[PDB]
C-alpha cells in the first residue's frame, strides 16, 4: 500500500483524531463516517499489541452501514507490524492463515531517520465479526490481534 511518514508531534496530532468514545476494554464508533486510528506498539505499552484511544487491543464496535476510515501508525522500532482485518478469530497459528483479508495495510516500514510510517484506508463493512491482526510471524499468535463488531 501507500505509505507517508511522520514525526513525533505529528504522530500524537493524529492519536488523538480518533473518534470512538471507550468502556471498559470497548471503543464505541457513531455517525456516518467513523475515523479509527490505530498504532502498532505505542511506547510503554505490551509487544506485540495494537493500541486504539490508548487502549491495548480493545474491542471496536461500529455501527454497520458506516464508512471507516482507518489511519494506521508504526511506532515499533525494529519491527514492520501490519493492519489486516479478517473473518478468521482466535487462535492463530504462528503463521496465520486468515485469507482472505477483507481490508488491510500489509507490512509497514519500520521507523526511520527520526519518522514513523503510516497509512490510511477505507472500509464499508457488512454486518458481522470481525478481527484485525498483524500478519508477522508469531504476533498474532502471542496476542497481537483485537476483535471488530459491526452491528
Ligand atoms: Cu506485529
Amino acid at each position: 500500500t501507500t505509505w507517508k511518514e511522520a514525526t513525533l508531534p505529528q504522530v500524537k496530532a493524529m492519536l488523538e483524531k480518533d473518534d470512538g468514545k471507550v468502556s471498559g476494554d470497548t471503543v464505541t464508533y457513531s455517525g456516518k463516517t467513523v475515523h479509527v486510528v490505530a498504532a502498532a506498539v505505542l511506547p510503554g505499552f505490551p509487544f506485540p499489541s495494537f493500541e486504539v484511544h490508548d487502549k491495548k487491543n480493545p474491542t471496536l464496535e461500529i455501527p454497520a452501514g458506516a464508512t471507516v476510515d482507518v489511519t494506521f501508525i508504526n511506532t515499533n522500532k525494529g519491527f514492520g507490524h501490519s493492519f489486516d482485518i479478517t473473518k478468521k478469530g482466535p487462535p492463530y497459528a504462528v503463521m496465520p492463515v486468515i485469507d482472505p483479508i477483507v481490508a488491510g495495510t500489509g507490512f509497514s516500514p519500520v521507523p526511520k531517520d527520526g519518522k514513523f510510517g503510516y497509512t490510511d484506508f477505507t472500509w464499508h463493512p457488512t454486518a458481522g465479526t470481525y478481527y484485525y491482526v498483524c500478519q508477522i510471524p508469531g504476533h498474532a499468535a502471542t496476542g497481537m490481534f483485537g476483535k471488530i463488531v459491526v452491528k
